[PDB]
């Protein structure tokens, strides 16, 4: 609070003696780094007579008695030396320097090229101008900044930490990524409402809002699905939508309230052709975004996704697990007793046939997957939009994908059947009268849809973060600008 005071006193000041502090109209000739690219192969004490006009902040000053040095860092962390000499800019302009420019200030440099006699490339400055002060100082060292602190102020981490600025383009490259291996494979991108008047299509806590328009309470959407088939219907032949997801959970990690959601949809094709396609996608992806499928991690080890990826069934792999055969018949007491046995917890809410042997499958086989493995064929009783298997009974045409031992993408044979689907939302009725708060709702609107016919698809699910979990190892928490904080 003495530091502010001292800047903001030189604000006013300025202000006042018509030095505007934050003008208006400055034309910049070039960012710092295409002064960096054009002039890259210049002799060590050389000197040209290009005139540019370059803007940074300042990050590094030193003054002597004639000669003031600066180093301006531009908005991508490209630096680049400015030079305000006593016989370039005169007295007066080199003693308003020392005067009114500190460090974390954007000043404006108007000079020659020149190449210092140590080789620095810098701006031998004819003029310079306050082009936005600054009235808090920048950190000493970005590891000063707790994490907390970073992401309550994500715009002080850009500034100090280069590692900020490259996790935010990796972000942009790699949902740049994403659509790019969609879109060569026919997939058109659409907008469904993320305001629902019910919001299904998912197992989650939704956020309920009051709408004034239509005097009722919407609900933010927890997933596109309902709305995404519904364009299968319409007629979309390959179809997805990257945008914005919403889920009301509570202290719960791993899961942010908001994230970005992948969600396709594809006719004629089967939970195996969609396996396939999410492969490609995900090994284009780190091809792309990251440049190599052998991908470092923060520890230092390098995770390998290359390749064919393993799959197992999970009530085949659940029973190798265990020694004993578990089957769709399996009842929920010998489920319990297994459990017993392990000295594995069920969390209480968990119930039934299909939720226990999802919970031993986890224990047992899933927690200690390494390499990439889909699991494939979940209990019908927690799948109610996906459509039974071919052959085997009790079971669903579902695949989930683990890599690195973390839940990734999902991917369903769609149920188009709209007099079975209605009997699945029968049971999520008879699971929410037991007390699951999570149960999908009965969309009538969205059994009318497929009461017109839907031709037979598949549809994945991906969360962004997630796969940016997988390609960097890094959380939700620094691959998002601005997570959510209290
Ligand atoms: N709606 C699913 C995504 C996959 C949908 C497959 N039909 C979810 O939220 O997990």
């Amino acid at each position: 609070p003495e530091q502010f005071r001292i800047r903001r006193d030189k604000r006013a000041r300025l202000l006042a003696e018509g030095y505007d502090p934050y003008p208006v109209a400055i034309e910049r000739t070039h960012t710092l780094a295409e002064i960096r690219a054009t002039y890259a192969d210049l002799p060590t004490d050389s000197a040209t007579e290009d005139i540019v006009g370059v803007a940074g902040r300042v990050v590094f000053a030193r003054n002597t008695g004639k000669l003031c040095f600066a180093t301006l860092q531009d908005g991508d962390g490209t630096q680049l030396q400015a030079m305000i000499s006593l016989d370039e800019v005169g007295r007066e302009s080199l003693d308003r320097w020392k005067a009114d420019v500190d460090i974390g200030d954007v000043v404006y440099v108007h000079g020659t090229v020149i190449s210092s006699r140590r080789g620095e490339l810098s701006v031998l400055a004819d003029s310079w101008r306050m082009a936005a002060k600054a009235l808090r100082p920048l950190p000493v060292a970005h590891k000063e900044m707790s994490e907390e602190s970073r992401v309550r102020q994500r715009y002080v981490d850009l500034i100090v930490r280069p590692q900020a600025r490259e996790v935010a383009r990796q972000r942009i490259a790699v949902i740049r990524a994403v659509r790019n291996a969609l879109e060569r494979r026919g997939f058109l991108e659409v907008e469904t409402p993320m305001l629902q008047t019910l919001a299904g299509g998912a197992a989650a806590r939704p956020f309920v809002t009051h709408s004034n328009a239509l005097d009722i309470d919407l609900y933010l959407r927890i997933a596109p699905e309902l709305f995404l088939k519904r364009c299968i219907v319409g007629g979309f032949d390959r179809v997805f939508e990257l945008n914005r997801v919403f889920r009301n959970e509570g202290s719960d990690s791993t899961h942010s309230p908001e994230f970005s959601m992948l969600e396709t949809y594809q006719t004629y094709g089967t939970y195996d052709d969609s396996a396939l396609i999410t492969r490609e996608l995900i090994q284009e992806v780190a091809d792309e975004a990251i440049g190599t499928r052998q991908l470092s991690m923060p520890d230092g080890s390098v995770y390998d996704i290359d390749g064919e990826w393993a799959t197992m069934e999970m009530y085949s792999s659940l029973s190798e697990a265990l020694g004993e055969q578990i089957t769709p018949e399996t009842t929920v007491a010998r489920l319990r007793d297994i459990a017993s046995g392990l000295d594995v917890e069920i969390d209480n809410s968990v119930f039934g046939h299909g939720k226990l042997v999802e919970e031993l499958w986890e224990h047992a086989v899933g927690n200690k997957l390494t390499a990439p493995t889909f699991v494939k064929d979940f209990p019908v009783e927690t799948t109610p939009l996906t459509r039974q298997h071919r052959s085997i009974p009790g079971v669903t045409e579902k695949w989930d994908l683990y890599v690195r031992g973390v839940e990734l993408a999902t991917g369903y044979s769609e149920l188009n059947d709209p007099v079975v689907q209605r009997d699945r939302f029968a049971d999520q009725a008879r699971a929410a009268a037991a007390g699951d708060d999570e149960a999908m709702q009965l969309d009538e609107d969205f059994l009318t849809a497929l009461e017109y016919g839907m031709p037979p698809c598949t549809g994945t699910g991906m969360g962004i973060d997630r796969l940016l979990m997988c390609l960097t190892g890094l959380s939700i928490r620094e691959t998002v600008l601005f997570p959510i904080v209290r």
